[PDB]
C-alpha cells in the first residue's frame, strides 16, 4: 500500500492527538518519566472515499493492514514499540480517524537549579518521515489533546498537557520530517522537604554553635565534630540521588556553604583554645563571644543572598 | 468482523468479573501492585446463535480470531497487554462467554498519613469504548467476582475484593465510555514496626534524657550527640521505603518531634553548663531536675495530641 | 481443535511431570524463586490413531498448532508464558507424549520464624479447567518428577523435590480446575552467619559490658554509646534482607533483646555515677559488681529461654 | 532470495551510515550506553533494475520479505535485535536504499585513570559476513553519519560523532568478515565533583590539622579519629560506583594517600603525647611545630607530583 | 521433517562450537555471566545431498523452516531463548554448516574461598536429547570453538576458552541425552583491593593499637571504640557484594580475626585500666608494654597461618 496521492502538489496533513489516561515514575536521574496515553491520527485518504447510501453503512471500520497508514514515531522514547490499535473509521470523504493506546518512557531533560523548589516542561515529540510519492506535514487537532482529570505525578502538581501547534519541519538525510513538541509542565510538592530534610539539617547546625558558649575544647571537638558527623550522616540518610549537573542547584549551594559554616566553627574553637592557653584569655572571650551573633547573622544574609540569586 | 447489531436502539451490556489468583509485590514509593487474574467476558451475539438439534452440538467454541470480542481494556495499568485466552463458549441463543488468564502491575495512588497504621483501597479500573455501530455498557457477574482463598499479599491482610456494580458512564472525543470500578481493600500489618523500629528509637532518645542527671558537661554532650547520631543512623538502618507526599504522615511527625527533642536536650545542656559557669548553681539545679520531669511528660502529652490528630 | 471424546462419560487424564534442570535467585523478601525444568505431558486422543504399516513409521511427530494440547498453566507464577516446546510424540494408540522446557519465577511463601535456622517447603501448582465438551483432570507420572544432580540454590540445601500424587478437584466459576503441587524442600546454610554477625555483634555488646569495671562517667558514656551506635552500623553493615513479618522471627528477637541490654546497660551507668555523685559510693559499687554477672548470666538464660520457644 | 550476483569477480559494497537521535544511560560500572539512531544501507541489486518510462514510476518502495537485504550486525551491543524498517527505496538503476530506527545498549570499555577529569571514546562497531556466493565490504556514506544537535548524554560533553572510513577485513570461521568503527567521543562534565565532593573532604582533613595546635591529647585524639570516621562516611555519602580497575585512577590516589595523611596524623598525636608523658616536652614542641608546616606542604607537594603523573 | 535416516545403526554426531563476541556482567552475588557469541552446528544429512553439475551450485543455502536441525540447547542459561540464525549451507555431499549468533546469562558457580585472590571455571553446558527414529551425540569441531582478541570481562583476567571434547551420555526419562562441556577460566584483577581496601583496613587497626602507648582510659576508649566503628563504617563504605557461602572465606576469616583484634584490644585498656585504679601500676605498665610487641607479631602470625591455609 502507497500513501494518498496529491490533489494538486500538496503535502499530507496528519491530525496528530495525545490524551493522558495515566503518567508515573518521574526518574529524576535518568531524567525520564512514563505515561499512557491515547494517540489520535487523522489525514485523508480519497482512494478510500465511498457513497454512504451504496455501502449502506454510515462510516467503514478497517484493520491496520487493509490501509495506508502514516509511520508517525516518538524521537524521545527509551521505550521498545509499546501501541495497540482501538479503532480506524472512514468517513465517507475518505477521512481516517486512527485510535491507538500506548505507554513509554519519555526522556526529557530536567533543570534542577532551583530543586527542591524547582519546576519542569517535560517534552513529548511526534514525526513523520516525508516519502518518496508524497511529503508529510503534522499537525495538531485540540479536540483530541489533553488528560484525565484522574491523572498524578507522584511527588509533582501537574499544570498542564498543551502541544506547540506549529510542527518544527526541516531537512533529515535528503528527505522532509516533521516534529510536533507536546509539554507536559509540573512543578514540584517541596512540602516534604522542609519538616524532612531542611529542618532536622538546620538543628544539627545549630547544636554547633552551641560551642561559642562553651569554653571547653574537649567539649567543643565532640561538639562540632559530631554534629559534622551526623550532618554527613542525614544526608547518606536522605540517599540523595539528584543526578550530577554542569551547573550548581540551589541545594548545592546551602550544602556547600554548611560544610564551610562547619569548618570556620572549628576554626574558632581552635583560635579560641589557642588564646587561653596563650595567656590572652580577653581576645579568646572577643572571639567567642561574636561568634555568637556572626555565626547565625553571616549563615541568615549568605542565605538571603542565595534565595535571591536562585530565585 | 463488526460489532452485534441492535434489536432496537440499545447498548450492548458486556457481563464483567475479575477472579482473583495471585496478588504481590506491593511497591509503597511506585504506588503500585501485581495481580494473576482470571477476566470473565459475556454479551449476546445473535449471529452466533444455532439451533443446536441441527449442530449435534449444545454449545460452540471459538478462536478469538474467529468472532467479535469487545475491546476491554483497563485504565490504570504499568503493564503491557499479558493476556491469554482460556475459552470462548457460545450457547444456543448467542450468548458469549469469554474467559481469559491475565497478570497485570496496576497503578493505585495510597493514602500514608496513618502509616505505618494505615489502610488501603486499591482499584482496577476497565474501560469500553463505544463503537461508531453500537454503544456499549459494563456490567458485574458478581457469580464472577471473587478471589482464591490462597491469595495473600505480603505485609498486608487482605480484607476484601469486590466491585462498584454501577459503572461510569461519560464522553471521551466524542465517544462514550463504560469504567468499572473493582475495589481489593487491605490493611497494613503493623506488628513488626513495634519491636523493630518504634521501641529501639524510644529507647535511643530515653538514653539522651540520662543527660538530666549529670552535671559533666563533656558527658553531657556525648550522651545528646551521639544519641542523635545513633537515631539518624538507626534511621539510616531503616532505608525509608516511603514516597515523598505533598501531606504530613504520622510517622513523619513522630520523626520530626523526636529531632526537636534531640535540639531541645541540648539547649537544655548547654543553659545548665553557662548557668554553673556563670556561679549560678541555683537555677542551673532547678532547669535539670524540672527537665526530668518535663521532657518524659511533654513527649507523652505531645504523642497523645498526634495520635488524637491522626486517628 | 476441540478435546478428545470420551469412550463413556470418563475424564481425560493428563499425565504430568517436572524435572528441574536449574534452580536459582531465591528471593528472600519478594518469597520467590526461579526454575529452569521439563515438563512432561501425557494423554490419549484416539483420533490421532494411526496403522504403522501404512505409515511406515512407528511413532509421528507433531508441532503443537497442528493437534490438540490441554491448556496446563501453572497457578502461582510472575513471570510471562515462558515455554519452548522440545518434542510431540504420538504412538499408534494416540498416546500423545510432550515435552517442554520453562522458566518461571514462581511466588511461594516462606515461614521466617527460624531464620536463619529456617527450612521451607517451596511449591509449583499445575492447574487445567475442564472444558464444555471433557472434563479434565491431572495425574503424576514418578517417572517424569526429579531433579538433576547439578541442581544447586546458592545459601540454601536442597533436601527433595516431590509431588503430591492426588491432585486437588474443585469447582470454580462452574468449571472444574483439577490442581497438582510440587514440592521443593530446602533448608538454610547458616554457617555464614555465625562467624560475620552473631559473633562480631556479641563483641560489640561484650565491649560495652567493660563499664562495669570502670567508674569514670565519661569512659562509661563513651563504651556504652558508641557501641550502640557501632551495633547500628554494624545491621546498617549487613543491609538486612528480610520481609516485614506479622510475627515475631529469632533474629527479631535477638536483635530486640540487645537493644533492651544496651538500654539496662545506660541505666546501670547512670545509676552508679548519680549514687557516687550523692556521696553513695557502697551502693554504686554494689551495683556495678553485681552486674558484672547479672548482665552476662540474664543475657545467656535469656537467649537459652528465646532458643527453646523457637525451637 | 540469494545476493545480487558480481558483474565480474568484486565483493558487494554496502555503504553505511549512523545517525544518533538520543543518547542517554551512560552506566559507568557496566561500562556501556544507550542509543537511539537511524542506519542507513545502500548496496546495488542489478536484478531490482528498472526502466523509469514502462514503470510510470522514478523509485519503488519493497517490504524487507520481497528483496534481499545483508545481514548487517552489531558486534558490541548487550540489547537483543531492537529495529524497525523506516523505509526501502530502489533508483532505476537497482541501487537500494534502505534505512532503519534503532536502540541499543552499547559495551564499550572506559579509561577511568583521570577520573573525574576523563574523556572517553566509545565504539559502535558493524560487522557483515561474507556470504557463500558473493563476498561482502562495508564502506561509509559520510554525508548519512551525524547527530542531531538536541542529542546529550548526562554528565557528559559530547564532542563528535564520526567514523573510521576504512573496514577491518579480516576472516572468521572461514569466511570474509567486514567491521566498521563508530566513534562517539565524549569528556566528563567535572564541575560537581568540586564543590560536591573534592572541597569538602579536604575540609574534613583540614579540620584533622587543627591538632596540631593542641596539646590534649583527648581532645586530638577526637579530632583525627572523628574526621578519619566522617572521612569514610562521607565516602559512603558518595556511594561512589566506579568499577573495579587493574590500575591506579586519580581519583583513587588521593583517596589513597588522605588514608595515609590520616594514619601518620595519629602517629604525630600519639608521639606529641608520649613525649609530654616521658617530660621531654621540648621535642613534643618541636614536632607539633614542625607538623603545622609539614603536613600542608608535604599535602600540596603529593598532590603536585600527583596530578603531574596523572596528566 | 524428521532427522535423517542412519546408514546402519549409527548415532547422528553434532559438531558443535561456541566462538565468544563478548563477555560482559559478571555478577558474583547471581553468580552469573553474560555473552555474545556464535553458534555452530554440523550434521549430515543425505536426504539435502546433491550432483554439483545438475543444480550449478556448489552449495546450497536454506530457511531454518525448509530443513531439519537439530534441537540444540543450553543448560545452565538464566536468560529466554535470544537466537538468530546467520546462515545454514548444505555441502554437495550433505554436510549442513548452521551458524547463529546468540546471547545468554549463564549460571555457573563460583569458588570464594580465595576471595579476592579466587581464579574461576565458568562453565557453558549443550545438550541434544535423542529422538525416537535416531539417537544424536555432540562432538567438538576445535576450528570453530574460540573467542575474539577484543574479548573482556571487566575486573577479571581471561586465561582460557576451551571445550571438553568427550560428551556425558546418560538416560533421562527414557531417552539419550549428550552433553558438552564449555569453559571459561578466568582470574581475579586483586590489584585495586590492596589500596582501596586492605591498606586503609590495616591502618584504622593500626591506630587502636596506639592506645598501647597511652595510660589515659578515656582516650583509649575513644581510640579502640572509634577505629572499631570506623572499619564497621569502611566495610559498610565498600558494601561488600559477596553471596553467602556454607564455607569460609580468605576475606572473612581476616575480617573476622579483625574483629577479635578489636575485642582483645579493648580488654587490654580495661584491664591496664583496672589495675591503674587498683594501684598495681608495675602489672598495668607490663601488659601494656608486652601488647606493644604481642598484638603485631600475633596479628602477623595468625595472618601467615591463615595465607598458607588458603593458599
Ligand atoms: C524554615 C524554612 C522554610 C523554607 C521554605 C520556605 C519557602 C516556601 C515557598 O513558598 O517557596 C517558594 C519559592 C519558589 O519560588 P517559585 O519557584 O517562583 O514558585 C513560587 C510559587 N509558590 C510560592 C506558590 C510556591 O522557594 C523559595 O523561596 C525557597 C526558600 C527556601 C529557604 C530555605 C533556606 C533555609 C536553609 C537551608
Ligand atoms: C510501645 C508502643 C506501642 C505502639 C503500638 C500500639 C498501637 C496498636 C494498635 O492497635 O494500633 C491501632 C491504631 C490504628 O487505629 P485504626 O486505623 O482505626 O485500626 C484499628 C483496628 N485495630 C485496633 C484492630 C488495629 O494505631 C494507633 O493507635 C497508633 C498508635 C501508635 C503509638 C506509637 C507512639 C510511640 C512513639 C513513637
Ligand atoms: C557462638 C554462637 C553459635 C550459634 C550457632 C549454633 C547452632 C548450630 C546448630 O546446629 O543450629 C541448628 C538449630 C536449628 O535446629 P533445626 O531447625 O531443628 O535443624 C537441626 C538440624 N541441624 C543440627 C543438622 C542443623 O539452631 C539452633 O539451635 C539455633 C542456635 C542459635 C544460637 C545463637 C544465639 C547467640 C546470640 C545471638
Ligand atoms: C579547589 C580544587 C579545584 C580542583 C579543580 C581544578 C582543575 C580544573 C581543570 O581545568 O581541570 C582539567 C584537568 C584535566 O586536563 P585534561 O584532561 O587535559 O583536559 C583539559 C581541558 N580543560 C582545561 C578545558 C578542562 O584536570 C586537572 O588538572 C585535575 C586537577 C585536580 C585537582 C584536585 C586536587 C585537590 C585534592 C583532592
Ligand atoms: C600490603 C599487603 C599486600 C597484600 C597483597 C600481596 C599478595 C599479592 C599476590 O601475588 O597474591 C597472590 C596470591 C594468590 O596465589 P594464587 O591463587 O595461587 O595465584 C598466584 C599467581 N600470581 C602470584 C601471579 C598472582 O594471594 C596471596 O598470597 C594473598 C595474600 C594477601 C595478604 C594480605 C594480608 C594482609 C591483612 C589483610
Ligand atoms: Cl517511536
Ligand atoms: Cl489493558
Ligand atoms: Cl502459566
Ligand atoms: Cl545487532
Ligand atoms: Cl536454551
Ligand atoms: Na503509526
Ligand atoms: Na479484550
Ligand atoms: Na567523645
Ligand atoms: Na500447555
Ligand atoms: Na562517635
Ligand atoms: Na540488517
Ligand atoms: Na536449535
Amino acid at each position: 500500500v502507497s500513501p494518498p496521492p496529491p490533489i494538486a502538489d500538496e503535502p499530507l496533513t496528519v491530525n496528530t492527538g495525545i490524551y493522558l489516561i495515566e503518567s508515573y515514575s518521574l526518574d529524576d536521574k535518568a531524567e525520564t518519566f512514563k505515561v499512557n496515553a491515547f494517540l489520535s491520527l487523522s489525514w485523508k485518504d480519497r482512494r478510500l472515499a465511498f457513497d454512504p447510501v451504496r455501502s449502506g453503512v454510515r462510516v467503514k471500520t478497517y484493520e491496520p493492514e487493509a490501509i495506508w497508514i502514516p509511520e508517525i514515531r516518538f524521537v524521545n522514547v527509551e521505550n521498545a514499540r509499546d501501541a495497540d490499535v482501538v479503532d480506524i473509521s472512514v468517513s465517507p470523504d475518505g477521512t481516517v480517524q486512527y485510535l491507538e493506546r500506548f505507554s513509554a518512557r519519555v526522556l526529557s531533560p530536567l533543570d534542577f537549579r532551583r530543586y527542591p523548589f524547582d519546576s519542569q516542561t517535560l517534552h513529548i515529540y511526534l514525526i513523520v518521515r516525508s516519502v518518496d510519492t508524497r511529503n508529510i506535514v503534522l499537525a495538531v487537532d485540540l479536540e483530541k489533546v489533553g488528560k484525565n482529570d484522574d491523572v498524578f505525578l507522584t511527588g509533582w502538581d501537574i499544570e498542564s498537557f498543551t502541544a506547540v501547534v506549529k510542527p518544527a519541519n526541516f531537512a533529515l538525510e535528503d528527505r522532509l520530517e516533521s516534529k510536533l513538541d507536546y509539554q507536559l509542565r509540573i512543578s514540584r510538592q517541596y512540602f516534604s522537604y522542609i519538616p524532612n530534610w531542611i529542618l532536622p539539617m538546620l538543628f544539627i547546625l545549630f547544636i554547633s554553635w552551641t560551642a561559642f558558649w562553651s569554653t571547653s575544647y574537649e567539649a567543643n571537638v565532640t561538639l562540632v565534630v559530631s554534629t559534622l558527623i551526623a550532618h554527613i550522616a542525614f544526608n547518606i540518610l536522605v540517599c540523595t540521588n539528584l543526578p550530577k549537573t554542569p551547573y550548581m542547584t540551589y541545594t548545592g549551594a546551602i550544602i556547600f556553604m554548611i560544610y564551610l559554616f562547619y569548618f570556620v566553627a572549628v576554626i574558632e574553637v581552635t583560635v579560641q583554645h589557642y588564646l587561653k592557653v596563650e595567656s590572652q584569655p580577653a581576645r579568646a572571650a572577643s572571639i567567642t563571644r561574636a561568634s555568637r551573633i556572626a555565626f547565625p547573622v553571616v549563615f541568615l544574609l549568605a542565605n538571603i543572598i542565595l534565595a535571591f540569586l536562585f530565585f
